[PDB]
């Protein structure tokens, strides 16, 4: 079970014990909608409880909702089931999802029913990523974004951006502010999932599921476990940290009928990847993408890191030539790279003809591969074809 969950209760009291079918304890709560903790992740009575649970319909899709499944900008969806929020055969993915984008799709691309996650220093622009990538998916498959206790700027980059796009129209928004509530918050990506599983599950679609910051997440969870003495901490954050985390994201996957597809985002506090949100992240979903911050300071958009990011199913999606170039892509890239701190000290002149080439080569990537235009959606064949051309320019094979 997730060892939190979403209840519903009406006048529901702090400390107060309800019987699901376990028992838990109430440790949060806004209104009827309650957070319940379960008993093995507590140091320390009755009334019963109903999990917390939402309409589902395909009427979501267009509209834009708070973190409790409530309608902000659009009309009420009609309701065609109820859905518990707390979720619940499996396929390995072997499908490639294109980003349109060429520092994902060739080296690292993402897979139908993976997850994997982007983490971006502060400051980066994490936020345009995610729906650059949410306008070019939402051409071809249904999007749901999970937006977590986000900022009022960002907040309205996400409503402007996604109506003004149309993009909106195969999508569907779920968003808290950040000086919403904690539960709020924590609600956001449970109510985004479960619109996610009933479209994926039992409407047989392939969704993509783009759900940030999971910093923001994590800190609602440390702010209601604050004042809660009984509730143990491991590495500045609640204990049941890392099992909360793996229930959100196992919720989403291959099987016979649909996919979801999830990227969870978030920001590494000190750019420290050794954190305990990406450090747990990480370990959980099938690779990440890092953002750069060095890529950022010479003005690339998108900053991805090509040597840092990694994607554990690719390999299992792709082409015989596409795993060629990705092969020479990264190997270049990264002979290049040397090339490039070796000149820091000798300078050009110092190198063999054979650094200048992937040195030449590391430059073009970033200038003419890495860098694409928010609005430019590269196709595969594109992709490979400015590899090609690289590869021409700096005289390697
Ligand atoms: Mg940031």
């Amino acid at each position: 079970k997730p060892p939190l969950i979403a209840v519903e209760l009406e006048n529901p009291m702090l400390g107060e014990v309800i019987d699901l079918e376990t028992k838990a304890i109430v440790i949060a709560a806004y209104e009827n909608k309650a957070l319940a903790l379960l008993f093995d992740y507590y140091t320390g009575i009755n009334r019963q409880g109903n999990t917390y649970k939402i309409a589902v319909s395909e009427d979501y899709i267009g509209g834009i909702f708070n973190g409790f499944g409530e309608p902000i900008k659009g009309p009420k969806p009609y309701p065609e089931d109820y859905r518990d929020i707390n979720g619940l055969a499996r396929k390995v993915p072997n499908e490639i999802l294109y980003t349109g984008i060429s520092s994902i799709d060739v080296a690292h691309p993402l897979l139908k029913g993976q997850k994997i996650a982007i983490f971006s220093p502060p400051g980066l622009p994490m936020e345009r990523l995610a729906l650059q990538i949410a306008r070019n998916v939402a051409k071809d498959k249904t999007i749901i974004f999970a937006a977590i206790g986000v900022p009022s700027d960002i907040y309205k980059m996400f409503i402007d951006e996604f109506i003004n796009t149309k993009a909106i129209m195969n999508s569907a928004i779920f968003i808290s502010k950040a000086d919403s509530s904690p539960i709020e918050k924590i609600y956001t990506p449970r109510v985004a999932l479960t619109l996610a599983e009933y479209l994926a599950f039992e409407k047989n679609r392939d969704v993509l599921v783009l759900m940030l910051d999971m910093t923001n997440y994590a800190d609602a969870l440390r702010e209601i476990s604050t004042l809660r003495k009984e509730i143990p901490s491991r590495r500045g954050y609640p204990a049941y940290l890392y099992t909360d985390l793996a229930s959100i994201y196992e919720r989403s996957g291959l099987t016979s009928k649909g996919s979801i597809t999830l990227i969870p985002m978030l920001t590494m506090p000190g750019n420290d990847i050794t954190h305990v949100v990406p450090d747990l992240t990480g370990y959980i979903t099938e690779g990440q993408y890092v953002l750069s911050q060095d890529l950022h300071s010479k003005n690339i958009y998108p900053p991805i890191d090509l040597l840092k990011s990694l994607s554990r199913l690719a390999k299992n999606g792709m082409s015989k030539k596409h795993k060629k170039y990705a092969d020479i892509l990264i190997k270049s890239y990264a002979k290049g790279l040397e090339a490039r701190d070796i000149a820091t000290i000798v300078g050009e002149d110092s190198l063999s003809k054979e650094d200048k080439a992937y040195l030449k080569f590391a430059e073009l990537v970033e200038k003419e591969f890495i860098k694409q235009d928010y609005y430019e959606y590269r196709s595969i064949e594109k992709s490979f074809e400015i590899i090609d051309s690289i590869l021409s320019q700096s005289g390697l094979p």
